[PDB]
């Protein structure tokens, strides 16, 4: 008893009262007439630890959307943005729908609280009725859990930013406590009581609502398949009356010295005990589970392994400046060297019909072996961005339709001594739009092969360094050229395996519209990519040319997209450690190319140890 009332007092100081109860509700009454005028037919579901009040007075304000079928979940939060920003009562808006949870952040003008509006998270509203539940069914819950989250906010646990623990597991931990004590105060609603149970197939079982008290669970619309029910209290009438402090202090004992936190997962579906090689995960970190979520891993938000001690240690304790202006003769000089650039390194004729004859050798071969076989080139030799010592890349295909192909191309003798350089359709067709998009304008190309030196010289464009391929910069390049205020070419799609010029001018209303010449235009792809364009929050694609954030296509982690390819990323195994290689030698490339000097040219310029 004695503890049992310091952690009262502690409710006091740091629990969330009846008066801060309605003012959060008052919340939810200003936000119904906010959303009533675009979105009549939606509603809000008030969740978090304010209906379970586990959390501090000072907590944040959960708030989830609920929208039927028709309308998407991205839809609903783009429109509630709106519905936010143009509120006097709201300041401090922010999207940050890149988290786990789409949400947006938004601050109360009277009170100041932060509001996460959270949309379609069905899974967070039905946890908080069975937290809110158990608090008022159990007087002695809500001390605990607001003690135990207090303790780890002083030690900078709480955190998610951080690495901490999001606050929603603290409230898992004093539950299962109570449920393990050999004298339990709560019931298991997962047991091995229900017929046919074992602990091969707990994954099925799922608790898909309460209601008057009692959990619902189904196991695999009304379907005929076996349920059940289990009351969320014990139904005993003379248990004892242990002080809470007790608790407290005991649960502190039992996950420091009694119950391993490194090789077994929480759970408070069951009593017996849960491992590892069950879930299949690792024995590294700490692993909670939650009951309505049953792929819910603390593994995710908990990495780092110093926290983890940490964990159990406060426990323990407890029991781009600006650039000089240009110049008139440098740019003419930037232009020179430009056409210089495309000039020297443009495969001729007799490359060509190389590469042709080539085609014709390696087809005739495989037919040997594999008649009626079809074969095509791609890639940079017939994109209309030429370049020398370049890789040939070809499309196997056969008429009437690895390792067999590898051995039959070991027996020609050949196999290239002479020129020392399956069913890819969509290679093929962005090869043609590559090519359309070049013979639009000189410049397009004059600044391709620009970009296609510069990244030669600066040794990136490697598949196995981990880089961008050189059709990712093509695909970048036609970005700048298109996203500019002056358009130079327009995106030929808004003009097969499942994706979908001299005429140009008159359907294209800004034909023509843009007058500067190529050496401003390679400074002004720098300074765009080095200081306008943000990498985190758009996507470098030529689909359409209104802008694309990453949040729609979910690649929160540069990003480059396939014109007729979406799905696909380019940048997928795009490590930091390269970005920051790129974004630097961009870095080197603009000092280099945008500060004037008098007096001295490929030399110079595209100087590899410089710009490295």
């Amino acid at each position: 008893n004695a503890v049992g009332i310091a952690i009262d007092k502690v409710v006091q100081e740091f629990g969330l009262h009846n008066e801060n109860l309605e003012q959060r509700l008052e919340i939810k009454r200003i936000m119904e007439n906010v959303f009533q005028h675009k979105l009549p037919d939606c509603s809000l579901r008030l969740y978090g630890s304010s209906c379970s009040r586990l959390g501090f007075k000072n907590s944040d304000v959960n708030i989830d959307i609920q929208f039927p079928a028709i309308m998407s979940q991205p839809d609903v939060l783009l429109l509630v943005q709106e519905c936010l920003k143009n509120s006097d009562s709201f300041i401090d808006v922010d999207a940050d729908f890149h988290a786990r949870v789409p949400v947006v952040v938004c601050r109360e003008k009277q009170s100041g609280l932060l509001c996460k509006v959270s949309a379609g998270n069905e899974n967070a509203c039905l946890t908080t009725k069975h937290l809110t539940a158990l608090g008022k069914l159990e007087p002695k819950l809500v001390p605990l859990v607001i003690a135990f989250r207090y303790w780890a906010k002083l030690c900078s646990i709480d955190r998610p930013e951080e690495g901490g623990l999001p606050p929603y597991v603290f409230a898992l931990m004093a539950i299962f406590f109570l449920q393990q004590r050999k004298e339990p105060l709560l019931p298991v609603y997962l047991g091995s009581w229900i017929e046919g149970f074992s602990l091969s197939k707990l994954g099925n079982f799922n608790l898909q609502d309460i209601e008057k008290d009692v959990v619902i669970w189904e196991h695999t619309r009304e379907t005929p398949i076996k349920r059940g029910q289990v009351s969320l209290i014990l139904d005993v009438k003379h248990q004892p009356s242990v002080p809470v402090g007790q608790l407290w202090v005991e649960l502190l004992r039992f996950y420091a010295l009694e119950f391993n936190l490194a090789d077994l997962v929480i759970s408070i579906r069951v009593k017996e005990l849960v491992s590892r090689e069950l879930k299949d995960w690792p024995k590294k970190r700490i692993a909670i589970e939650d009951p309505y979520s049953v792929k819910r891993n603390v593994a995710r938000t908990l990495n780092s392994q110093p926290v983890f001690e940490y964990i159990l240690h406060c426990l323990r304790t407890t029991y781009l400046e600006p650039l000089p202006p240009l110049t008139p003769k440098f740019l003419n000089i930037l232009d020179q060297v430009c056409i210089q650039c495309y000039k020297d390194f443009s495969p001729t004729i007799i490359e060509d019909q190389a590469r042709e004859h080539i085609r014709q050798n390696l087809e005739s071969f495989i037919r040997q072996d594999f008649p009626g076989t079809k074969l095509s080139l791609f890639g940079s030799s017939k994109n209309g961005f030429g370049f020398k010592q370049s890789d040939l890349d070809v499309c196997m295909t056969i008429n009437g339709l690895i390792e067999e192909l590898a051995r039959v191309l070991r027996k020609h003798s050949g196999l290239h001594l002479r020129s020392g350089l399956l069913y890819n359709t969509l290679a093929l067709h962005n090869t043609r739009l590559l090519s359309a998009y070049s013979a639009i304008d000189p410049r397009v190309k004059y600044l391709c092969y620009t970009m296609k030196v510069f990244t030669k010289m600066c040794d990136i464009g490697d598949a196995s360094r981990g880089s961008l391929s050189s059709y990712a910069y093509t695909l970048m390049v036609l970005y700048f050229l298109q996203q500019r205020n002056p358009p130079v070419i327009p995106v030929l799609q808004e003009i097969v395996d499942g994706w979908n010029i001299d005429e140009l001018p008159t359907y294209w209303s800004e034909c023509g519209k843009n007058t500067e010449s190529v050496g401003q235009l390679w400074l002004g792809l720098l300074r765009f990519y080095t200081e306008e364009f943000d990498f985190k929050e758009h996507v470098i694609s030529i689909r359409r040319k209104s802008l694309l954030t990453t949040f729609k296509k979910q690649w929160t982690s540069i990003v480059i997209e396939d014109p007729f390819d979406l799905n696909h990323n380019l940048g997928a195994g795009l490590s930091r450690k390269m970005t920051n290689f790129i974004m630097k030698a961009f870095i080197n490339g603009r000092r280099v190319f945008g500060i004037p000097v008098k007096g001295f040219k490929m030399e110079y310029f595209f100087d590899p140890d410089v710009l490295t």
